[PDB]
């Protein structure tokens, strides 16, 4: 007989995961409701960034709205009572949010990269129209790519007579599902992650190289390392700290001590982007994608009595990493502030 391992459902699933979802739900609702208000009604002129970020706030918000049912499902010992159609919807909206977020973060990273590494030369490519078209596509690519989940997922009856809402699919269709899940993880997670780390290295590199500008607090004259002050014997490409003390402002004659660092908004936002997005990937996206795959494998290839112990640890970890996937929806809001365009700047 086709031996099936015995599985173990912990208190994390029935009691403690739904509690976390309640917190995500509340904070997520607040964070993104406010964010959406700030974009739609206070940011225009939107740069391409605000276009992308608005799309994130939009997808996180709609996702959060699916939490109550998920919360109810775990409180109800994972017995799903809203039927097949709503199960498929729950899972569909989860993965659309998941992969939409990933791609939008890629666009945001790409956007910021071009603006940082090619400041004078990308202007046309970074305009808002392009951002809107890219955003439409991103939704098209995701909906198309994730649509099979409407087939694969859905409702099923357990031996104990309670109803399961598959997040993946039932045994009869697992093989093809595995192949499908491999494609999306490769195309809509692995590739992006590579593109993102690409951008990020280049961005950091350009930021560490770019010499700081300084400004005369007495007459406003900006010193640009790129131009230097050739007419007074400072060559193009000299750093302000390398200028001998005896130099003075060439416009009014005050000393170096009267100068101050020019605050470069784009450098700060780029670093806040890197830090936040790498954190999010390490806590929410990577562990989930590792564990989704291992857990499918376990279900297919590692189904023997020797493995079962290891297997329900995998299943157990999978549950936590699936819960950790939801944290982007109440962390992304800090992105919109710290890494997005500044309110007015005028
Ligand atoms: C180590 N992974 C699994 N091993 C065994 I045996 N059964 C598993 C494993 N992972 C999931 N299952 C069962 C059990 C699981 O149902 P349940 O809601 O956990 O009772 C299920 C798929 O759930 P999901 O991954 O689509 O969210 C029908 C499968
Ligand atoms: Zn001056």
């Amino acid at each position: 007989s086709s031996f099936k391992c015995a599985l173990t459902k912990t208190g994390f699933q029935f009691y403690y995961l739904p509690a976390v979802y309640i917190l995500v739900f509340i904070i997520g609702f607040l964070g993104n409701s406010v964010a959406i208000w700030m974009f739609v009604f206070h940011m225009k002129p939107w740069s391409g960034i605000s276009v992308y970020m608005f799309n994130l706030a939009l997808a996180d918000f709609l996702y959060v709205l699916t939490l109550p049912a998920l919360i109810f499902y775990y409180f109800n010992k994972t017995d799903w009572i809203f039927g097949d159609a709503m199960c498929k919807l729950q899972r569909f909206i989860f993965h659309v949010n998941l992969y939409g977020s990933i791609l939008f973060l890629t666009c945001i990273s790409a956007h910021r990269y071009s603006g940082v590494v090619y400041p004078l030369k990308s202007l046309g490519r970074l305009k808002k129209k392009n951002a809107i078209c890219i955003s439409v596509l991103v939704w098209l690519i995701v909906v198309v790519a994730i649509s099979p989940i409407l087939f694969y997922s859905g409702t099923g009856v357990r031996k104990n007579k309670t109803i399961t809402c598959y997040d993946t699919t039932s045994d009869e269709y697992l093989r093809s599902y595995f192949i499908y899940s491999m494609c999306t993880t490769v195309a809509m997670f692995c590739v992006p992650l590579v593109l993102i780390l690409g951008c990020y290295g280049l961005i950091v590199r350009a930021l560490i190289y770019k010499m700081k500008k300084y400004t005369c607090t007495v007459c406003g004259y900006i010193y640009n390392p790129e131009d230097g002050d050739p007419d007074n014997g400072v060559n193009p490409g000299t750093d302000f700290k390398d200028i001998p003390d005896d130099w003075v402002c060439p416009l009014c004659g005050v000393g170096k001590d009267q100068f101050e660092e020019v605050e470069e908004p784009l450098r700060r936002k780029s670093i806040y982007l890197v830090i936040i997005v790498l954190t999010v990937f390490a806590v929410s996206y990577i562990p989930f994608h590792v564990m989704k795959t291992m857990n499918l494998r376990a279900r297919l290839d590692f189904q023997t009595p020797a493995m079962c112990a290891f297997n329900d640890r995998v299943y157990a970890t999978y549950q936590v990493t699936r819960g950790l996937a939801s944290l982007n929806s109440c962390v992304n809001p800090i992105l919109y502030f710290l890494a997005g365009d500044t309110f007015r700047r005028r």
